[PDB]
């Protein structure tokens, strides 16, 4: 054994971060409640949802960090009926506090703890995961449209914009201050006055929408990442520390079919998903684990052509 323990150590601590910042995302709280009004009017199935509750247990965002393709990568009916309630409960208290920072805070950080409870399945945690990524993809298309409108069609050099626009980003309060600075790019920006304004009428759009601001949104985004981050590179050095497993095996089904650089595509997809599935916490021997994928993706794809 090995201090491939240790890697699986840092898989699962940046894993970790990535689902507790889907808990700070208010849409992924409503959408688990929406989709549990789909389990029980019975459009969806369960075990299509989450896996069971936590009261360490291995992370259930197996897909973070992975380097399958999306291709390649795709509860007893009363505690489940319990827990949702307990999600359902919490939720409309928050979203009253909401309306009447301290205290607040106490209760947002306690659907967040509620919500990790749920073990999602990880088709789940990507649905979830990419929303937020598109999300944050239009918070950037807005802002990246706006400095390129203020800094090169109005010719605001970047050092102004940067001091405006860094505040709170959504109210025409920062744009209408620099017309009223009156320095040469200022009359100018009123050729940028509407696209500049729909922007910012389309970024309180997306605070609205997910009920955070945009620094929140980003804040989330940039957590998650940096846990997407430390899941994937660990798991790049589980993949690149077990080549030799692989070629090891090919090796073993040599002149059987399938010419050898084709042969260790298959056994290395095989090794992506064990580095991907495995748990540490059960005790098992990862080179073992491995074997059984590795192999399976080879003598499986020996068998189609």
């Amino acid at each position: 054994m090995e201090g491939e323990i240790d890697i699986a150590k840092r898989i699962e601590d940046g894993i970790n971060q990535v689902q507790c910042s889907v808990a700070e995302y208010p849409e992924a709280i409503t959408y688990l409640l929406e989709q549990y009004n789909r389990v029980e009017a019975e459009e969806a199935r369960l075990s299509d949802l989450i896996t069971g509750f936590v009261d360490d247990l291995a992370p259930t965002a197996t897909h973070v960090g992975s380097e399958l393709s999306q291709e390649d990568l795709d509860i007893d009916p009363e505690l489940a009926r319990e827990k949702f309630a307990e999600l359902r409960a919490q939720y409309v208290v928050t979203r009253d506090t909401i309306k009447a920072h301290a205290t607040a805070q106490e209760e947002i950080l306690k659907l967040s703890e509620v919500f990790k409870q749920f073990r999602l399945v990880p088709k789940q945690f990507d649905y979830l995961v990419n929303s937020m990524r598109v999300m944050m993809d239009r918070v950037r298309t807005q802002e990246r449209l706006i400095m390129k409108l203020c800094v090169e069609q109005c010719k605001m050099p970047k050092k102004n914009f940067i001091t405006l626009f860094t505040g709170n980003e959504t109210s025409d309060t920062w744009f209408n201050a620099a017309i009223a600075m009156n320095k040469p790019w200022s009359e100018k920006l009123h050729d940028v006055s509407e696209e500049v304004h729909r922007a910012l009428q389309k970024l309180q759009q997306i605070e609205e929408e997910t009920g955070l601001t945009i620094e929140q949104v980003k804040d989330i985004n940039r957590r998650m990442s940096i846990g997407e981050a430390k899941a994937r590179r660990a798991k790049k050095e589980m993949v690149e520390a077990n080549l030799r497993l692989v070629i090891s095996i090919a090796k073993k089904y040599t002149n059987r079919g399938l010419q050898f650089l084709d042969l260790i595509q298959e056994g290395n997809i095989g090794l992506m998903k064990a580095v991907d599935k495995f748990e540490y916490r059960r005790g098992y021997k990862f080179s073992t684990y491995a074997t059984w994928w590795i192999r399976q993706a080879i003598t499986r794809s020996i068998a189609d052509q």
